[PDB]
């Protein structure tokens, strides 16, 4: 299963790892994507996960959007995990750089509770503009299922572990 994770709480674990490499090695049941409402996987975790699927994630996502319309900020959808996982849970955290409500981060993490175990990034962190320390706090206070967080940046990983209350 997952290896080298530091245990933060009863159910939250964390590792300094590229979620793409973690997904390829583990092939978890669920990999979480840091999605936007349009499922346009252009950069950040989304661009990296999509590029690992050879764009199959984007092709599937465009068909999903053509049929269903955009997701809500704080919402999610379950699609294929392609070569990375059985499923990909596309979760839309608020993007602070697009002036979205940071209060929606708790709603976004609530989506994780529908899956017993997940490999995930910190929602709204990175190019989404939120404070990753705040995202980790909302994660451990909202997610009750088993979440294995992959933090790409080593310096940030150390900052998150060393400041975790
Ligand atoms: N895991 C990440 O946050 C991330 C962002 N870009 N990339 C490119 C290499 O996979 C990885």
């Amino acid at each position: 299963s997952f290896s080298g994770y530091l245990k933060l709480t009863d159910n939250v674990y964390i590792k300094n790892a590229d979620i793409v490499e973690e997904a390829k090695k583990v092939k978890p049941t669920v990999v979480v994507n840091a999605a936007n409402v349009y499922l346009k996987h252009g950069g950040g975790v989304a661009g990296a996960l999509n590029k690992a699927t050879n764009n199959a994630m984007q092709v599937e996502s465009d068909d999903y959007i053509a049929t269903n319309g955009p997701l809500k900020v704080g919402g999610s959808c379950v699609l294929s995990g392609h070569n990375l996982a059985k499923h990909c849970l596309h979760v839309v955290g608020p993007n602070v750089n697009k002036g979205e409500d940071i209060q929606l981060l708790k709603s976004a993490y609530e989506n994780f509770n529908q899956h017993e175990v997940l490999l995930a990034p910190l929602l709204s962190a990175g190019i989404f503009g939120a404070d990753p320390i705040h995202s980790l706090r909302v994660c451990v206070d909202t997610v009750r299922t088993n979440v294995y967080l992959a933090v790409f940046d080593k310096n940030l990983y150390d900052k998150l572990v060393s400041s975790f209350l």
